[PDB]
């Protein structure tokens, strides 16, 4: 079944990106920062994208992402019929890794927590596997910090994509994702952590509410939880017009 | 239906495109570090973004041989022959233009952190000044002099590496890799000779958002701070990309 | 017969590979974390890698690994009889080039420690060469925390080894690899390090039991030793036959 | 220029003056911001970088030498003629004399500025570093003379073997940059002893410019006498290191 192949490649990568992007998270949290800290979380994201990448088959491979899914969907390249079972697969995937994350991490998050799991406070373990903004950050700078991010992202993945134009090097193509994943992470990182993909938010945020955490990880940073779902998609759609515009202007 | 015929305009859109990009993650790197209380960047890390926000740039532009970003690779250009002097003033223009704009995208990305960093006191010098974000001041031993000399060896250095990445008399790097060694040499300047002023290279990445910061809330301060600094980053990347290219132009004729 | 070649380009490859990554914690240890930290341990682990292979012949050439040389053999690639000859050979080189660390590093271990060598406390100097679980770690949790890291490096290293995917530019294979490994590093090295490989950990310890250490190296961490010995093999076991059963799914 | 020799003097001056310009210009960055603009990690980091670009510069490993240790090695293998040899160190020598000068000059406001003008070799405000390698103050001259002897021996191996063509090793074009890999790695696990200087151009040539560029002769009686370790002991490492190698290719042919 192509669907079924298609899932798995899905389902295969996203595990291995959120495995690679939260383990970094709470080795820094969990390590006191002796053993990771701010740069090595944005480090190890971006090269969590280059291996997730290479797992699902390079960019011309598998999703990873609602947002690239939309995008694909908008120029042709995905059934818009595909869509929610993609989305579905990837949200699933990054629930599963969570576990996987927490069952990694178990003993390091019962030395620092003594059990108590928090979403607020000094000893907070919810941002191991979701977002949360910073505390200066309203919704409205928030929304549009990550319509820019994914936007930027998104053009930036259509064009390499892209087999017209002369980009990359092949087999490579995973490699310079990462490097603009660790640019956009140094440069546009401190509002809210570059989530810039839906199912890497949302699915270990409903892991944490069932986990331990409870529902403050949906009214936390005032009800943060759908702006890391809503905008990377509306950053896709912009991005994506973006991108066939320069192509129709080019040729 | 859409094509742009005129190459004139597709050159300036890549300009525009690849200084829009190479700005956005430059300032935003320095924004992230500021505004965080170092807690989130530091300079180190805008060091290393700056490199980075290169490489993608010029990827962004058509790789080395594709847009220039730059009023001073743009000079070396007209020098060696590559690009007719009549278009000099229009592409340092569009540069000059995307610059100003990208900050304009900086300060809406990073407003609420501005706010809570500078409780809406918008400075030039001491300890909160933000104006550093957008453009380049010098530390504050620096003379102009050696601040002038600072920026000709860098902006020489990176011209050269420029103009060897494209000769093709060259074997050169490998296709396709060649703005990624530009990160590499940018990274390398900035922690070689980053320290007395940040570095520009790029007389259009740092007049364009010192105009910008001059009408969004920092006032004259940021033309007469560093002893009327402004000028040293617009004059002196010029005269070390005309150096460097000279110097590039004999060697070469020498191993004639 | 090229078994002589095979095993002196095991011995290169695993004494680049030690002299980098145990010098990098002897630097940050013994420089009071002036020198290096756990930043530059992780990222010089990485280099060493890269550089290890490379020097090893790339991905196709010495194995460099105890895990990597049994999925060698599950797969088919490495006879069963040679097997034990390449981890002895493995072990060994890690062993020797241990002894090179130390002295390398004479002088500021003495300064260090004042010549006191421990296991465990403020100024335990054994971490240089082997690897300790955090505190906190049950020997479960570092257990699950080897397998699964050696089981992603080992299908990694399949993947890229594997002619029938399309790969990675000829001559970067290693440059990837280090990636991998630094990955490994800032996502899953806190609770036990990364060992990964069963002689970077066995062979050194060996070492620093017989070059002033003393048995504390095998019962600390409640007998810690065997951890690294067990766990990435099971590892290398779980994603080769992992790798195997993905693939076979792809074909009729 | 249609001298042979004038050509290759002239790519050995190029590639050591960028060398030493980058190499120095991270210490100073890092020494005169009060480690605010750089640290450790950024000297041994753009040291490593420095290497990659003035191997690039000096025409890749098959072109310049950049070093009086690789220099030797080339003689041993009958690559370079052994009375090029010492034109090839001079020149070396002379290159980074002059770099340090350039570094003074780029850096001078810098250097006023965190010296008030007093130019030391040791104690808190020390600058003579900037230019020249110091020992950490635990080292013995023995363990230095190891520690330099090895780390030669080892980038001098990696680079025989990466000039040998028989060797399937780097993607043609990014030698330079594996070699700056292995800069880096050697400064992460072996430079806390004395730096990794493994090239006695890159020290005593800036050390003779601090001798004579107001430093004094305590630049030459530092660390016990060191200035003759990062001397002999990369020339010690060339000629092992060169054995080496032709030990190793031997036992595979
Ligand atoms: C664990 C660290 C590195 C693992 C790297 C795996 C690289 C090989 C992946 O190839 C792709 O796998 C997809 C499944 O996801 C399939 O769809 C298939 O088409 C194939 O082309
Ligand atoms: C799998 C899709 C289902 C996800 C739905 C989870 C969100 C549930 C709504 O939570 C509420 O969100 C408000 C913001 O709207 C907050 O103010 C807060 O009070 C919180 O209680
Ligand atoms: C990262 C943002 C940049 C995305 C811009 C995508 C534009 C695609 C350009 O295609 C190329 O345009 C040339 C003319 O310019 C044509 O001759 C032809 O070669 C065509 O294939
Ligand atoms: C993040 C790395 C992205 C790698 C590939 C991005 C570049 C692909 C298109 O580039 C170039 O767009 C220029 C506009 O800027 C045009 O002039 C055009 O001729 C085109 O060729
Ligand atoms: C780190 C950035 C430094 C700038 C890189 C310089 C690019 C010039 C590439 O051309 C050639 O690379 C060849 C390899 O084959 C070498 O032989 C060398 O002769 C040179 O002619
Ligand atoms: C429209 C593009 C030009 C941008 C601004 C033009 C020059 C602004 C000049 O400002 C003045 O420059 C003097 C010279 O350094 C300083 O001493 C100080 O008096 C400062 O107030
Ligand atoms: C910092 C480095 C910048 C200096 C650039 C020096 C360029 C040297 C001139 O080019 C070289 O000319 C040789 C003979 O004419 C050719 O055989 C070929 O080797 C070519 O590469
Ligand atoms: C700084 C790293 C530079 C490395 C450049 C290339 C290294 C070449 C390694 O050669 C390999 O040596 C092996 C012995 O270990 C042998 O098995 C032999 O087959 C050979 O292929
Ligand atoms: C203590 C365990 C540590 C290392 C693991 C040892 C693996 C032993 C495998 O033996 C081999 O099993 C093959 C298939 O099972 C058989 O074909 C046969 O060739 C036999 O020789
Ligand atoms: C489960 C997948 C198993 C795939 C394992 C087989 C890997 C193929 C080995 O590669 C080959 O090794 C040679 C040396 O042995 C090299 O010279 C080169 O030719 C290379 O192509
Ligand atoms: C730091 C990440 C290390 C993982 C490297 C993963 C294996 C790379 C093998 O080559 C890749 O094979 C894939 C499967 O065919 C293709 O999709 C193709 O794009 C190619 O590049
Ligand atoms: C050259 C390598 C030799 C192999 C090393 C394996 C021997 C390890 C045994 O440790 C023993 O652990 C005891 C705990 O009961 C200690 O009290 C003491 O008896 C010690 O001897
Ligand atoms: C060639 C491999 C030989 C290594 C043998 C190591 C000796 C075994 C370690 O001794 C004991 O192990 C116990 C449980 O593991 C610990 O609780 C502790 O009491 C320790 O002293
Ligand atoms: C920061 C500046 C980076 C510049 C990189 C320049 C790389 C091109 C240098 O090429 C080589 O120049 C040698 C002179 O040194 C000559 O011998 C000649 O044979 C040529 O091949
Ligand atoms: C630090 C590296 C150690 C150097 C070891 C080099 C000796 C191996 C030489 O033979 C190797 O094998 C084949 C011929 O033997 C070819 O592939 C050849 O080009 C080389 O690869
Ligand atoms: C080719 C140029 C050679 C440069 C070196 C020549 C000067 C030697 C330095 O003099 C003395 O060296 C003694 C030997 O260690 C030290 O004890 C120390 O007191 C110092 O004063």
């Amino acid at each position: 079944s192509l669907l079924a192949r298609q899932c798995l490649a899905e389902f295969l990568g996203v595990f291995v990106l959120m495995l690679l992007t939260q383990g970094a998270v709470a080795q820094a949290v969990t390590s006191g920062e002796t053993k990771g800290n701010f740069f090595t979380m944005f480090l190890a994201g971006s090269l969590a994208v280059t291996i997730a990448i290479y797992v699902g088959g390079n960019v011309s491979g598998a999703h990873l992402n609602p947002a690239f899914s939309l995008a694909m969907c908008i120029v042709g390249r995905l059934p818009w019929v595909k869509l929610p079972i993609y989305i579905l697969v990837q949200l699933l995937s990054a629930f599963c890794a969570s576990g996987a994350t927490y069952v990694l991490y178990h003993d390091a998050l019962q030395n620092y927590t003594g059990g108590n799991l928090t979403v607020t406070g000094p000893k907070e373990t919810a941002s191991i596997f979701a977002t949360y903004p910073a505390p200066y950050l309203s919704l409205n700078n928030g929304f549009l910090d990550q319509v820019l991010g994914t936007g930027m992202l998104i053009v930036g993945l259509l064009a390499i994509l892209d087999r017209r134009n002369k980009g990359v090097p092949a087999g490579l193509e995973p490699v310079v994702v990462g490097m603009l994943i660790l640019a956009l992470g140094l440069s546009m990182g401190a509002n809210c952590g570059i989530p810039l993909n839906p199912a890497r938010d949302l699915g270990p945020r409903l892991f944490t509410y069932v986990a331990g955490w409870g529902p403050e990880v949906f009214s936390a940073g005032n009800g943060w939880w759908w702006v890391p779902v809503v905008a990377p998609l509306v950053g896709a759609t912009v991005g994506t017009a973006t991108y066939q515009l320069l192509v129709a202007l080019h040729h």
